[PDB]
């Protein structure tokens, strides 16, 4: 199952939300719609479950013409296993860096990026913001120290 | 709809096979089925498309452990729009950069890259093959640094 995943992280703190059946935190996402593409998936998942709207940023070449236009790059994709009693699912994860153009927060929480050892994540959340911060520094987006 | 790509060049030479539809020449590919991955998608319709065996390239960070396990980046990524006069079709375009690993060529065209300008491909096509270009000679230059480091 292809699924998607928004990464927002400002002032040192990361967003997250509670998973609906796992019940420990991980970035607004969710499965990529058969009639949308994982861009607009990851901005309308992001905003029902928070609240907050946001666009997908990253790394592109530039690539647009009349017949197409180049999307973001992921900041990583993981392959990723959820296990529940009855079956095991593969989730192919694309998770993306966020910015936020807008809305308002309405449920999930700020999580400082250096205490996110004291909540119940789920798995490669804490590796996935230190990529995150590594990659908005490459971006400028934020200072070396701040990554 | 999600659609996977498989770009795969060899000694100067890429190879394309005519567009189901349009007949103009574009890498294998085609749409990411319910039961698998774009990684085993690719896979499976360059194969069925040209009898070529090949596996995807790209960069990891090299994640992997009991939980999940990182796959390699496409090269580029392009939403495509393909009008037909009937129906226009949206196009998720994960193109990924391939090597090849076994099969043998049944169908499709190796494309000398020097001639691409005169042949007509899909859109796109001859920049995502100069990307091509320019990512295999920066993986051929890691790779003879690694060997040479023996
Ligand atoms: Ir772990
Ligand atoms: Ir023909
Ligand atoms: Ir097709
Ligand atoms: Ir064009
Ligand atoms: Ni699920
Ligand atoms: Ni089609």
């Amino acid at each position: 199952m292809i699924v998607t995943s928004g990464v927002l992280v400002e002032n040192g703190k990361v967003l997250l939300v509670k998973h609906k059946r796992l019940g420990v935190y991980i970035y607004p996402g969710g499965h990529v719609e058969h009639n949308e593409t994982p861009i607009e998936a990851v901005k309308r998942e992001f905003e029902e479950e928070t609240g907050i709207v946001v666009e997908p940023i990253g790394f592109t070449y530039g690539i647009i013409d009349e017949n197409a236009v180049e999307r973001p790059m992921p900041l990583v994709i993981l392959e990723e296993v959820v296990k529940y009693p009855e079956e095991t699912h593969i989730h192919f994860d694309l998770i993306y860096l966020v910015k936020r153009v807008g809305g308002d927060l309405k449920n999930g929480e700020w999580i400082d990026v250096r205490e996110i050892d004291r909540i119940e994540t789920f798995p490669n959340v804490r590796k996935v913001v230190s990529l995150a911060l590594s990659t908005l520094y490459r971006l400028g987006k934020i200072s070396k120290l701040a990554a």
